């Protein structure tokens, strides 16, 4: 999960709950066996870069998404994955499954979790130059470590960082220090961002047909969509890339 998926998993989980008391929380997480918030509302769902807080009552339920799809509404419960916790109101049920981080907060304290995060590239407060000087602030930095460090920005995870560097015609190991203009990726971002934050289907081509949605990522052996030429791929290190070798060009 990357920011968009998120912020509207966030937004799903607002309809489903949000002003509406809980009539069941059940959370599978050891050390919080024992909470019930259960009789609370839902005052607030939101998310903070790759972070999400359920407020209710005086805790925040606070996960962290390493899975798409990890959080589920609706009444079926089969599903791949251990369900970590069960939410309830009188009509509707959500479940979390394969969650990373779960764990109940206190409420009034629980942007201290995520304090240090950059500017969230879906948040209210967006700062297109906050951004853009954390990201040029150690020029010799690779673009692609730079660009996927929450501190620096928060939502970019491997799929909006290979699009971004094919748009900006750079490699993912090219230095900070390469790039003409930092505001221009980082309010560049913050676009492909946004309009995905309510659209499961990830589409930074502006064409959201099948098979038309991405650059690069996901396109091996198939033609750029610009210049023609066959998309590239490395799986050293980390994260696969994805790259044209015509238009991103060391
Ligand atoms: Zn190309």
């Amino acid at each position: 999960p990357e920011g968009d998926t998120v912020f509207h998993t966030a937004a799903a989980l607002r309809a489903a709950l949000e002003g509406k008391t809980l009539t069941r929380c059940d959370v599978r997480v050891p050390r919080y066996a024992t909470v019930d918030l259960s009789g609370a509302v839902v005052d607030e769902v939101l998310s903070r870069g790759k972070h999400l807080f359920i407020r209710a009552g005086s805790a925040s339920i606070h996960s962290h998404l390493k899975m798409e799809g990890a959080w589920r509404i609706g009444h079926t419960k089969v599903a791949p994955h251990r369900i970590r916790i069960v939410l309830e109101t009188a009509d509707t049920r959500a479940i979390g499954i394969d969650l990373g981080i779960l764990e109940v907060l206190d409420r009034g304290t629980d942007m201290d979790a995520v304090a240090y995060l950059g500017p969230d590239l879906l948040g209210p407060d967006w700062e297109p130059r906050v951004a853009a000087d954390n990201l040029a602030a150690d020029p010799d930095r690779p673009l692609a470590q730079a660009l996927l460090d929450q501190r620096v920005m928060a939502g970019v995870g491997n799929v909006y960082c290979n699009e971004l560097c094919f748009v900006f015609g750079r490699l993912p190991t090219a230095p900070v220090g390469t790039l003409k203009d930092p505001l221009r990726v980082v309010q560049r971002a913050r676009d492909m961002l946004w309009l995905n934050r309510s659209r499961w289907n990830r589409t930074t081509t502006g064409d959201t047909r099948n098979g038309r949605q991405l650059w690069v990522y996901g396109r091996a052996g198939e033609p750029c969509r610009r210049c023609g030429t066959l998309i590239q791929t490395d799986r050293g290190g980390e994260r696969v890339t994805y790259w044209c070798p015509v238009c991103q060009t060391a």
